């Protein structure tokens, strides 16, 4: 007998302007993700930060990877992820989603996009 | 988003000319079910195939009655719907193993099933 389920998960999370604190709106979304790496004790996740295009691009670099590893944090240290399951990495403003002329724009850009896959 | 995607396959074996599901099979078709029930949207494809012997009447019908088997299971034992299962025969037309060997022989007399389901 061949038996496998398949995880695909997406979650998304947005910051501050300069913030990578996780804001508690999305306290319950991180909940559901760590449940879910439980459930499939193999399955990782490709975590990736963003900023929006304002700012010194040092700052920009250190910010979206801060957000990155935030989210990663969070999974870590309050739901006991093992951390090499979990890839961080930012990209500063290179990979924007919306308008970084608007301040709704440069809100939607300011974000940690994860995917998490595996199988049990 | 969150998705979870369901793919079964399940291996019964049966001896020459018959069509009966050894008990040895029963804890992986129990195993069928439950995912059945995990899965609601899903469905499996039921095949069943006979080694070369005998004649093609007998193995058309045979083969056939093996995935029936497989199916007469799942819905009278474990209350699954039948619509969700589809059963065919293929007789000896699809050997996965030598039909010269005894050995070869047995692994062809099956039953295979494919579920998929997401939720």
């Amino acid at each position: 007998m061949e038996l496998t389920e398949d995880l695909n998960m997406e979650l998304r999370v947005f910051f501050d302007t300069n913030k990578s604190n996780i804001k508690d709106q999305y306290k319950p979304e991180i909940a559901k993700v760590a449940e879910k790496l439980s459930e499939y004790p193999n399955a990782t996740a490709r975590i990736e930060g963003h900023t929006d295009n304002t700012g010194p691009r040092k700052l920009n670099e250190r910010l979206s990877l801060a957000r990155a590893n935030s989210v990663k944090s969070a999974l870590v240290n309050e739901y006991n992820v093992d951390a090499s399951r979990l890839s961080t990495q930012g990209f500063a403003w290179d990979q924007p989603i919306a308008d970084n002329k608007t301040k709704e724009g440069r809100a939607m850009n300011r974000r940690v996009f994860a995917t998490i896959t595996g199988s049990r």
